[PDB]
């Protein structure tokens, strides 16, 4: 009954959406080692977000499932009777889930410690990682968008999903001919506003563009919003994530009865400071839980931060160079043959990344029997599940199929790059598969990926929910 499977997959791959493309397709039985399907298994290809599989496994190996991240607030001495400190530092140590409300609780702690006036300047300290904001070969034109947010040890994460280094811009129509209202979110009073957008007539075409021009911290709004249009919201990155965190903390402090007399900017805790007084701290959830929003929704910021966190753990250097060698070494100690892996970042955003389908499948097998196997598995998108925090990038895929509720797979998505890799756990055995497609020129071959994964569930003896 294997021959029938191979012919079916052969025929799925004959899709006109795969014309000109190269595709690596590997299916292996994890229970009994049997390689069930292999096509260009050792072919080096762009993984896109499948690179997170490698990043996440290494993070669990290096950092541990129980690892958490710290943020603290420091002055050179405690406040006295007057409630006075001079300069004040917000120190970030790589928390990928640090919220505005977390800033408020720390601001309340600063108040409760006795501080009433910050007499000096408030500094945003992110020196735990380096100040290299973007990977070399990432694209300048991607910069305004959440998936290309600058990397920092001190960053504010937005919403349930913890999108870092971004603000939420809301654009609202006014009367026809009047400017549209732009609300810059958290970055109000931080980022600059260039509003050229107008409200068009009721029923007119929505032509609204929100951008952050390259090398600026300006949000430029152009185009038209019709008078009857619903508000438009877009996540847009800011320049210097830590400085926005500093900006938002100054507000948090003010809202908590603490006056800040001086300026806000970047700076590290001076070497001069003999015994920094920690006046507030925050601890994140453990990495096991942080993996969910990271892997379900394919969070690029989380990946790169985790990479540099690895570099800190292995080498005391919050660095891509150290972190990537860290990832490679960790994958080796896990038992993975890293011969075909080129590592240029953690997220897969970089087009300098290469994997092979065999390397992915190799990782899937080695991760499956790891101590952290369940927390790893739990972060993986589950085919056709309506809850975003369960289905993730697979929520609106494979619904009403043998694959719904069973296939746990990671997506990879870019121009001319699409991937689906994970497990097919049937009563027979838990199947592992990697599907990596490069160089298609039309839509992403999702139907091909879905079809294979669905046929793999049917092989593993699953039925479509009805
Ligand atoms: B991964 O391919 O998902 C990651 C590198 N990308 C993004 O987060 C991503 C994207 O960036 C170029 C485009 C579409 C989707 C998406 O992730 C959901
Ligand atoms: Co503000």
């Amino acid at each position: 009954r294997l021959t029938e499977l191979r012919e079916d997959i052969d025929a799925i791959l004959e899709d006109p959406a795969l014309e000109g493309a190269v595709s690596g397709v590997v299916v292996v039985d994890t229970a009994t080692g049997e390689e069930l399907y292999s096509r260009d298994g050792g072919e080096q290809l762009l993984p896109a977000s499948n690179m997170k599989l490698f990043t996440a496994a290494a993070a669990l190996e290096v950092l541990g499932a129980d690892h958490s991240f710290g943020t603290e607030v420091a002055a050179e001495s405690a406040p006295g009777r007057r409630g006075e400190v001079q300069d004040l530092y917000l120190v970030g140590r790589g928390d990928p889930t640090l919220s505005a409300e977390d800033l408020d609780a720390m601001a309340a702690e600063v108040a409760a410690s006795g501080v009433r006036t910050v007499r000096g300047d408030l500094y945003a300290d992110d020196t735990w990682f380096d100040s290299e904001r973007l990977v070399d070969d990432w694209w300048p034109e991607d910069e305004p968008y959440a998936y290309s947010a600058q990397i920092s040890a001190l960053t504010v994460a937005h919403g349930e999903r913890f999108d870092t280094g971004v603000t939420e811009v809301s654009v609202t129509p006014a009367a026809e001919g009047e400017p549209a209202d732009v609300d810059l979110g958290a970055a109000e009073g931080y980022a600059e506003l260039d509003n050229r957008a107008v409200t068009g007539a009721a029923g007119s075409a929505n032509t609204l563009v929100i951008d952050r021009p390259v090398g600026t911290n300006t949000i430029a709004v152009t185009g038209s919003l019709p008078a009857d249009a619903a508000p438009v919201t877009a996540l847009r990155t800011v320049d210097e994530p830590a400085a926005l965190a500093g900006h938002l903390f100054e507000e948090a402090l003010e809202s908590n009865g603490v006056t800040v007399k001086g300026d806000v900017g970047l700076g590290g805790v001076p070497a001069d400071w003999q015994d920094a007084e920690v006046l507030a701290d925050h601890t994140s959830a453990e990495l096991s839980e942080i993996l969910v929003p990271f892997m379900k929704f394919s969070n690029n910021g989380h990946a790169e931060m985790l990479v540099k966190s690895i570099g800190q753990e292995t080498a005391g250097a919050g660095t891509w160079d150290a972190g990537l060698v860290g990832v490679e070494e960790a994958l080796s100690g896990l038992g993975v043959d890293t011969a075909g892996l080129v590592l240029n970042d953690g997220s897969g955003l970089s087009r300098g990344n290469l994997v092979t389908a065999d390397t992915v499948v190799d990782l899937l097998g080695q991760a499956g029997s790891a101590p952290w196997a369940q927390t790893w598995s739990a972060s993986l998108p589950v085919a056709g599940e309506s809850d975003p925090f369960v289905g993730g990038t697979l929520a609106n895929r494979m619904r009403g199929t043998a694959a719904e509720g069973v296939v746990e797979a990671k997506t990879g998505t870019m121009s001319g790059v699409s991937a689906l890799s994970g497990y097919v756990p049937g009563p027979e055995g838990e199947l592992a598969f990697s599907i990596v497609n490069n160089g298609h020129s039309g839509p992403a071959p999702l139907a091909v990926q879905d079809a294979i994964a669905v046929r793999l569930a049917e092989y593993a003896g699953h039925q479509a929910p009805e």
